[PDB]
């Protein structure tokens, strides 16, 4: 209750993850979104705690593509939405599902959650908090690990944000969601093309919370609309 | 059938997915490795169709992290294997999945195989095959997008192999494992200090092959060991 009562008082609009889904494929299946004809797509943090959002998602839409990486930026970038384009079904549509991530602990401390067979779960995200702590320091002073640097150099702009914040480990979620839906939509707009005339694109994004074993996830949504072949969006789901 | 001659004529130790769960779970339970006490990591491609694969291990050892992105190379990274490592339950191991993907048809041809909802399935692994035609057609004449850059930059290596090969679909797969076996290699080698004292990291390395929906998935398992705190091979499971 602790935590319920925590997750509530951060995003009042979080749902469960079953809720989610639910709600997205109620909506989805009034515009022709169904199993045989969707292509399920993620960026999500590769931390394992982000896995049951894919297998929720995955009931429904079955096996996905992921473009995701460390904090959930859409890492795969042009050539991997191109790939995902060029798998959907013929004359549907795809599904993506995007966001950062964060962990609130059973007395609601959030930036952590307990891990499987573990007295002490750490961070989480620990990508983004990791960043968020280089970066805040250097602003404060007024292949082989690629990924790492691309998330600082993506919350390198919210550092001020993020030095300046009454708490750091709510914000630093909803920064890193900011600059994944910058690129997302960069995307979105730049491989346009590779959708087929009738085909859309779905996306939902928002902030996946983690919680303890014993409860639901929780998600933030913050986007939820459809673009056509064109990049030009054709609903907007939003507010729920 | 048509397509199981064509793997079993390039691959004659391919294993069924089931032959290689079943196989390498036994192995590792005499070394220790249960559920409780294990975390699964993959590197494997972002195309949906290597998700069985991690499914199927995924069943004996619960939610994995991902560490791979296009091509199934470790993008990850040093600071992926940490968090990998800093998950993993106290005293316990990990189990690092890795590979190459190729498509085989019911026609037997390799680097395509059937998609769901599609009349023509393209190419797999796509950005494989992609990356291989720029580096030979270079060879020959003697974040957005990151990480197919750096796909093709470890394949260049490996340009004038391609370029040589009687049947460079059947080829590529190889090239890409043995690119992918020494990347992951040096991560480990780099990030050893991140398991601690007794625990392990067992791997499993190879090439991961797609084959039509009626008929199970295979792998040619090239890696197969296990290393201790300290990067040492303590393990060798090959040849089988
Ligand atoms: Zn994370
Ligand atoms: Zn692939």
């Amino acid at each position: 209750n602790v935590t319920l009562t925590a997750v509530k008082k951060a995003f009042p609009d979080a749902l469960t993850n079953a809720e989610l889904v639910a709600m997205v494929s109620k909506r989805l299946s009034q515009f022709g979104y169904h199993k045989y004809n969707t292509l399920l797509a993620t960026s999500l943090c590769s931390d394992e705690v982000t896995r049951p959002l894919e297998q929720d998602f995955g009931e429904v839409y079955g096996k996905h593509f992921t473009m995701g990486g460390l904090a959930g930026f859409p890492f795969g970038g042009l050539t991997g939405f191109g790939a995902m384009a060029g798998a959907i079904p013929d004359g549907g549509s795809c599904l993506l599902i995007y966001g950062s991530h964060v962990g609130v602990s059973w007395e609601g401390k959030w930036g952590t959650v307990a891990r499987r067979g573990r007295e002490k779960g750490g961070a989480c995200c620990g990508s983004a908090v990791a960043a968020a702590q280089a970066v805040t320091q250097a602003y404060q002073a007024t292949p082989l690990d690629a990924q790492q640097g691309y998330v600082r150099d993506m919350l390198r702009p919210y550092a001020a944000t993020l030095s300046e914040a009454e708490d750091v480990m709510v914000t630093l979620p909803v920064s890193v969601y900011d600059a994944q839906q910058k690129l997302v939509t960069r995307i979105l707009d730049e491989g346009s093309n590779h959708i087929d005339g009738d085909g859309q694109i779905a996306v939902v994004g928002g902030i996946q919370i983690n919680t303890p074993k014993e409860m639901s996830d929780f998600f933030v949504v913050r986007r939820f609309c459809i673009r056509d072949s064109s990049g030009n969006m054709v609903e907007n789901f939003m507010p729920l």
